[PDB]
């Protein structure tokens, strides 16, 4: 695939790379010049020939005709696609140019957070976004900030000497969701491992079955990181995971210990898990209660902690709706109209 995606390259006899947007195990994201839009920007999936994201491919070009035809203006900020076509037996996706990933923007200014206004606008949209997938029978599956982007190139960034990076200051925070790949309808067959280790919800680690709510925990996992600057589930184990979340939400309903068949990671109903060994001491330490990574005891970052702690309820028959979500008091900031 290196092979089909350098600069100067002319894809579809009409969109020529400029530069590369993204990468990954999918493929990759180039900017393209559309000689044949006037010129226009736009971006194009150049999608790995593997059966799995071939497929996917397949899968999410079905979802993106589904959505922007139900959704002509893109009012709940899912990514237009423009057409799709093959370059060298890759599947090549077209979509209108976005920004930065919430991830790069976070990480590129060295994993510091964003302001609480921003999160605010942020959520909204993201919950908006996602209820609308949700009202069309669909899970995402797959949300994290690489999957949510901005929409607009509206920062300003300043090489700063002290520190040896350009910082970025957020001017509008406005944001799309990309990445139907893995989004699976109501009535579709229910992959078992879905979602990116982090922002798994323990339904789908304990296969007890999904559905809605595990995007629900995802967006609930993105809001921690947007303030905080990093995850509470840093972790490349699930064992370890669950740990994490004992530590941090409490312990896990005795119901759905007792009902998975993944019993390797128990021992009659607690977590098999050694507290005093090297790495469960390691845990503790990166570990404390949800509402004590809060940065200030200010109601509004009150109003935040507690829609987090609704969307990270273990139990997906009880956890909070997208649409409950959208009226929970952490928004009525933005509902204020004198
Ligand atoms: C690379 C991120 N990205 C996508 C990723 C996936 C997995 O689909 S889709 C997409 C569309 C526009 C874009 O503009 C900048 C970026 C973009």
């Amino acid at each position: 695939m290196h092979l089909i995606c350098q600069s100067g390259d002319v894809l579809s006899a009409r969109y020529e790379i400029v530069d590369t947007l993204g990468e990954g195990a999918f493929g990759k994201v180039v900017e393209c010049i559309d000689h044949k839009a006037g010129g226009r920007h736009v971006a194009v999936k150049i999608v790995k020939n593997v059966d799995r994201y071939c497929e996917a491919a397949r899968s999410e070009i079905q979802v993106l005709e589904h959505l922007n035809t139900t959704d002509p203006n893109s009012t709940f900020r899912c990514v237009q696609m423009l057409e799709w076509f093959e370059h060298h037996g890759h599947i090549c996706i077209v979509f209108e140019l976005l920004g930065l990933s919430t991830y790069d923007f976070i990480k590129e200014n060295g994993f510091l957070p964003f302001r609480l206004d921003h999160i605010r606008k942020m959520a909204y949209q993201i919950c908006k976004s996602v209820n609308f997938l949700h009202s069309n029978k669909l899970t995402h599956t797959d949300l994290k900030p690489e999957n949510i982007l901005f929409v607009q190139s509206d920062y300003t960034e300043a090489y700063n000497p002290k520190i040896k990076r350009d910082e970025r200051t957020l001017i509008n925070p406005d944001i799309k969701v990309v990445d139907f790949g893995s989004a699976t309808y109501d009535d579709e067959h229910h992959s078992t491992l879905v979602s990116t280790r982090h922002y798994r919800a323990p339904e789908v680690i304990l296969a007890l079955g999904w559905s809605q709510p595990c995007d629900v925990w995802s967006i609930g996992c993105i809001l921690i990181e947007y303030y905080l600057g990093f995850t509470v589930f840093p972790t490349h184990d699930s064992k370890e995971h669950l740990a994490m979340m004992e530590r941090i939400l409490g312990p896990l309903p005795k119901h759905m210990i007792q009902k998975t068949r993944k019993r390797k990671y128990f021992h009659h109903d607690r977590l098999d898990w050694d507290e005093h060994s090297s790495a469960g001491r390691y845990v503790s330490r990166a570990c404390k209660p949800l509402k004590e990574f809060m940065l200030s005891q200010d109601v509004e970052h009150e109003r935040l902690f507690d829609l987090i702690q609704k969307m990270l309820e273990y139990d997906p028959a009880k956890r909070i709706t997208l649409r409950e979500a959208l009226k929970h008091p952490f928004f009525d900031l933005l509902k204020k109209s004198i």
